[PDB]
């Protein structure tokens, strides 16, 4: 697929708001993912023992992870579709070491769209959400195709 420049602008306009607070958004998104799909927490050995949302909000490790996830995702979105290089290493570790099914990437995409919608209503109307969804589907589709080349899942 191919987003138009206008769609990319809507995606990078709300992303610029997220970058004002990367660690806070990172927490909100991972906690939303873990509350919505608790099985995903099990993939994080460093903090899968966390039992509540308050323990999650106080975990430094979870917050660092969120910053790591959003910084790598922001670098991919800023490429506007030319992200082959950025995707390689990422697909190799998620397919061979961590073992993250495409279904989990769909879950966190959902969590991202939920948090932006809450925190950025004015910059996240229907057209901006449609563009963000399009950009995340593009990211999942290219990662799924790399997973297949690397020998993992479908
Ligand atoms: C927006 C999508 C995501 C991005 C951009 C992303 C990015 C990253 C990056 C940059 C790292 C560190 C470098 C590396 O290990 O590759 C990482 C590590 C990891 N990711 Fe992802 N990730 C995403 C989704 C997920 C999801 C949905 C899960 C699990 C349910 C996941 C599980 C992990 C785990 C287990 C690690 C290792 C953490 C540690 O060091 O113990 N990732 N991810």
């Amino acid at each position: 697929m191919v987003l138009s420049e206008g769609e990319w602008q809507l995606v990078l306009h709300v992303w610029a708001k997220v970058e004002a607070d990367v660690a806070g958004h990172g927490q909100d998104i991972l906690i939303r993912l873990f509350k919505s799909h608790p099985e995903t927490l099990e993939k994080f050995d460093r903090f899968k023992h966390l039992k509540t949302e308050a323990e999650m909000k106080a975990s430094e490790d979870l917050k660092k992870q969120g910053v790591t996830v959003l910084t790598a995702l922001g670098a991919i979105l800023k490429k506007k579709g030319h992200h082959e290089a950025e995707l390689k290493p990422l697909a190799q570790s998620h397919a061979t070491k961590h073992k993250i099914p495409i279904k989990y990437l769909e879950f966190i995409s959902e969590a991202i769209i939920h948090v932006l919608h809450s925190r950025h209503p004015g910059n996240f109307g229907a057209d901006a959400q449609g563009a963000m969804n399009k950009a995340l589907e593009l990211f999942r589709k290219d990662i799924a195709a790399k997973y297949k080349e690397l020998g993992y899942q479908g």
